[PDB]
DNA sequence: AAAAAGACTTAGAAAAATTTTT
DNA sequence: AAAAATTTTTCTAAGTCTTTTT
């Protein structure tokens, strides 16, 4: 059980009429150091004080890991450190280098080891405090039901882990305290905060959808608690997403024979923006927001290419006019791309790039502000992220139908599937030998198999009584369990393989399950209880006969 | 119109949990 | 009977887009 889609439509503007919940559970209070586990500075014994000797526990975790052998990080680290030290401790404590966590990081290490092992029975209460926490904060009351909380756990403090070339990564993460959190409910029962404290503001805001707010001192930006994926306040989103996505699968061609004439507009911004608008279609290109300079770790979408980023080559591998591509994408991920495009757009590069230095905005009297405003003006609703919902569902629809074999079984037809999701990270590019020792083990295992059978013939033949054809026939399904079992590792193996380097995103899973149902393939093969608790509308509302 | 704050979605990377190899 | 190997879950950083306001 669980709505929702058979519903009747919440209007805009509004997300609930009543909310109300059991606030945030916060980060555990810090369990200072045993004794035995000490900490030199210069090979000269210390016991820091709780609130230095936390933050030496986080580097202390650390101790393994890349992060702590770059300098970005440790600069930053040892200064935010400094700051969470005594008079005392911080005259003496000068530099990081001459610290020594390595007894600190053996103990944890440990720590870590020896919860691997724990007596199996005591496992199971860590499992049911678990359960418990789930039970009582794991989920909240919106509206007329009982919809689960995705993040209820507050943000423990530790270190800023930045993704990439990230100016501020080692920064130290503050614990977050009551006084920090702010409240949101509706004629709701306020959840007390823990015993002698009091929330930030408890507000009563049904114009927005989460449930607890504060603000992270490493980037100022706010955190928010809210629901699993497999809610309606998620799903209706979700479900209208695709529908977005759906609307502009009509006007595409509109669009499409809209901005390739914008491309010979008497202005720049219009004659700009048509050739970015090219790129996020074309390309699968993200908008590109612009970032802070200093602030964040250097990459760039779409709209914020710089000059430098891209280099025009007329005449290049043969064909003809080359675009070559050359930057850092979303989590640092390096793009890099020649790309042929029309004349039109290569003219129209070359002149938005005259008098001007590598470090100036490639696409500059233009920002995803005006892009998206242009946008939801031909289509509603309609935004730079919708056109890679479109371009690869459709893909990924087309790919199975060109792919899956009709009259084939599961497994293989299984991996038709998995094949297909491979081509479709393909527009947005990406995102042994012990199995065949048990493939070529199983694979003479059927055929000395087949071999009971084979002699099991010869019975039949002469001795054409009944009993003997029970036997026939037993051995029948015995090497079938085999051509089963086998094509189940010769899938695996060839998928297994052909995984070298969107389906939790882009991808309307509706089309998934107009093929499962078409193809009798059981959703359980294809979806995981993450999956189809959250894709619950579209496995429900999809015949086999849905297309994009 | 423009920018900064605020809200919401995407996603990589780790942590838990599960099956499977030694 | 750990250990090694996958495959789910949790986590939270990194984007997009919207709302709010200078």
């Amino acid at each position: 059980k669980w709505k929702w889609w058979e519903e009747e439509r919440y209007p805009e503007g509004i997300k609930w009429k009543f909310l109300e919940h059991k606030g945030p559970v916060f980060a555990p209070p810090y369990e200072p150091l045993p004794e035995n586990v000490k900490f030199y500075y210069d090979g000269k014994v210390m016991k820091l004080s709780p609130k230095a000797e936390e933050v030496a526990t986080f580097f202390a975790k650390m101790l393994d890991h890349e992060y702590t052998t770059k300098e970005i990080f440790r600069k930053n680290f040892f200064k935010d450190w400094r700051k969470e030290m005594t008079n005392e401790e911080k005259n003496i404590i000068t530099n990081l280098s001459k610290c020594d966590f390595t007894q600190m990081s053996q103990y944890f290490k440990a720590q870590t080891e020896a919860r691997k092992q724990m007596s199996k029975e005591e496992k199971l209460k860590i499992k049911e405090e678990n359960e418990k926490l789930l039970k009582e904060y794991g989920f909240c009351i919106m509206d007329n039901h009982k919809e689960r909380i995705a993040n209820f756990k507050i943000e423990p403090p530790g270190l800023f882990r930045g993704r990439g070339n990230h100016p501020k990564m080692g920064m130290l993460k503050r614990r977050i305290m009551p006084e920090d959190i702010i409240i949101n409910c509706s004629d709701a029962k306020v959840p007390s905060p823990p015993p002698g404290h009091k929330w930030k503001e408890v507000r009563h805001d049904n114009k927005v959808t989460w449930l607890v707010s504060w603000t992270e001192n490493i980037q100022g930006s706010i955190k928010y608690i809210m629901l699993n994926p497999s809610s309606r306040i998620k799903g209706e989103k979700d479900w209208q997403k695709y529908e977005t996505a759906r609307r502009l699968k009509k006007c595409v061609d509109k669009i499409r024979n809209q901005y390739r004439e914008d491309w010979k507009s008497k202005e720049m911004k219009v004659r700009q923006r048509a050739v970015a608008l090219y790129f996020i279609d074309k390309l699968a290109l993200r908008a590109g927001n612009e970032k802070e300079e200093g602030e964040t770790a250097d990459t760039v979408g779409c709209c914020s290419l710089r000059v430098e980023h891209i280099n025009l080559h007329p005449e290049l591998d043969g064909q003809e006019y080359v675009v070559e591509f050359d930057f850092l994408g979303r989590d640092s991920i390096r793009y890099y791309n020649k790309v042929p495009v029309e004349k039109r757009v290569f003219k129209n590069l070359q002149l938005f790039m005259e008098n001007k230095q590598p470090e100036d905005d490639l696409f500059d009297r233009l920002n995803t502000g005006i892009l998206n405003k242009h946008l939801q003006d031909l289509m509603e609703g309609l935004t730079a992220k919708v056109f890679r919902t479109y371009n690869a569902s459709i893909t990924l629809q087309q790919q199975l139908k060109e792919l899956t074999a009709p009259d084939e079984n599961i497994p293989a037809k299984i991996l038709s599937y998995n094949r297909a999701n491979r081509a479709v990270a393909i527009l947005c590019n990406h995102q042994m030998m012990n199995l065949q020792t048990k493939i070529d083990a199983k694979k003479e295992q059927l055929a000395d198999a087949r071999r009971d059978l084979k002699s099991a013939k010869a019975d039949a033949k002469v001795m054409k009584d009944a009993k003997t054809k029970k036997v026939v026939e037993s051995k029948k399904k015995a090497v079938q369990r085999l051509e089963e079992q086998l094509m189940k590792l010769e899938v695996q193996a060839t998928d297994r393989e052909e995984n070298k380097q969107s389906k939790l995103n882009f991808l309307d899973p509706r089309i998934t399950v107009a093929w499962c149902k078409k193809w009798g393939v059981p959703i359980e093969k294809i979806y995981n209880k993450t999956q189809r608790e959250k894709f619950a509308w579209a496995i429900d509302m999809a015949d086999e006969d849905y297309e994009f």
